[PDB]
DNA sequence: TCTCCACAGGAAACGGAGGGGT
DNA sequence: ACCCCTCCGTTTCCTGTGGAGA
């Protein structure tokens, strides 16, 4: 069941950590020279990687980690690497509950007190015997929320209840919501990923392109274009790769032995409409109803005020015979919607006429629509 | 140059539905 | 049986603030 368009689609998929990473050799080499000593060696100095999305932080770390294991497995010095993703499983609890399991512990999914599961960690941990590297990708989330900052700390202290940390995030805006204490070991080595010039994204895809595609089907300069779109903002290779791979996905639909400029634009189109739909589906009821209220007011231009949004929100709820949340919460919900980038909001004074938000819709409207309609409540409001 | 509107947006905590280990 | 958890949308209380009016 092959194609003529792909030879290895999965290589493009969001998990394949490749084995060469163009333009991030130094970040590769440093992390290598900061963890190798556990190989002869032991306890490696703790380290930290701020940077932006699509800079290839995760790619690197996971690679170094693959290799660090590749050697240890050939040498036969126990050296366990564990990967934990703070964002995809979001809370201070789970982040421990996870990091526990890898060394081999039970997943009570709720039971606990973060400390209870922290304890269990250091026990099966300090009953069996080696040196272990934790990688906490995207820990900024961690401190976002309670015991977040506290757990962080513990884990950096873990090493002397008798172990090493690699913290990853995506915002210098974190050197600061470190308690300098926490700050001061969550990164003994400052590993920082400066982003991607276009001809760099160029070169990356180029590479991933021999791996994944058949060797003529990818048109000339299409990759330059993917770069262009991914560079258009801050450099982000996910999106570059996301793009060029959705591009070929879409060619297979339109049944040709080639990708060119079009399938990319149509790629951009498919991606947002699915991102959008995926959110507005996975949105709380009253969250949905606010979104509608915005939809309903941004009819014309008269961008919706926080204020207005509430009252026809109030209208909607009643029109359905439901209780209604607070303005505070409506307000919160707005800011959320804005982060999900399903809306975009300006903060602006009207003089003595108060202070409020102009909210407008950022995403494809009809996208949002069919989304909303699938929920059997909003649907009623036709 | 002060007033005071219409909120923004942080902190806490809740409630009532998932569950613990003694 | 006891008191303890976590979670997630939400409630309560709150303090801050750009600029049109007088
Ligand atoms: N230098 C690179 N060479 C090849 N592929 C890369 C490079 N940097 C990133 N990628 C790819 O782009 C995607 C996003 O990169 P990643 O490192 O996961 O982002 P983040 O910086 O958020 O960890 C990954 O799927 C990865 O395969
Ligand atoms: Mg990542």
């Amino acid at each position: 069941l092959e194609s003529k368009i792909f030879r290895k689609r999965w290589v493009l998929l969001p998990d394949y950590v490749p084995d060469v990473l163009p333009h991030r050799e130094a970040e590769l080499r440093r992390l290598a020279e900061v963890l190798a000593p556990a190989l002869r060696g032991e306890k490696p100095s703790n380290a930290l990687l701020y940077g932006l999305t699509g800079t290839g932080k995760t790619a690197v770390a996971r690679l170094v980690l693959r290799r660090l294991e590749a050697r240890a497995s050939s040498l036969g010095v126990l050296v366990k690497p564990i990967y934990v993703n703070a964002r995809h499983r979001e809370t201070p609890y789970r982040v421990a509950s996870a990091i526990a399991e890898a060394v081999g512990v039970r997943v009570p999914f709720t039971g606990l007190s973060v400390g209870e599961v922290y304890e269990r960690l250091v026990k099966r941990l300090s009953r069996l015997r080696g040196i272990y590297i934790i990688v906490l990708d995207e820990i900024d989330f961690l401190p976002k929320r309670p015991g977040g900052q506290d757990l962080l700390y513990r884990i950096t202290r873990i090493n002397q209840e008798l172990v090493s940390l690699v913290g990853i995030t995506n915002s210098l805006g974190f050197v600061e919501n470190l308690e300098p204490r926490v700050k001061s070991s969550l990164g003994e080595v400052e590993l920082v990923f400066p982003p991607y010039t276009a001809p760099q994204l160029r070169d990356i895809l180029e590479t991933r392109a021999e791996e994944a595609f058949n060797p003529g089907v990818l048109d000339p300069d299409v990759v330059p274009l993917c770069a262009a779109l991914a560079a258009r903002e801050h450099g982000d290779a996910r999106r570059a790769l996301d793009l060029l791979r959705v591009a070929g996905e879409i060619a297979e639909r339109r049944r040709e032995e080639r990708v060119r400029r079009e399938h990319v634009y149509s790629a951009r189109a498919e991606i947002e409409r699915d991102r959008v739909s995926e959110v507005v589906r996975t949105l709380p009821l009253h969250a949905k109803l606010v979104l509608l209220s915005i939809m309903m007011l941004e009819d014309g231009g008269r961008p919706a005020s926080t204020g207005e949004i509430y009252e026809r929100y109030k209208e909607l709820t009643s029109t359905l015979g439901l209780e209604h949340v607070t303005l505070r919460r409506v307000s919160g919900i707005i800011s959320e919607l804005d982060m999900l980038g399903i809306v975009k909001s300006r903060v602006v004074s009207r003089g003595r006429y108060g202070k409020t938000r102009e909210v407008s819709l950022d995403a494809d409207r009809l996208a949002v629509e069919n989304a909303l309609s699938e929920d059997p409540f909003v649907a009623r409001l036709l």
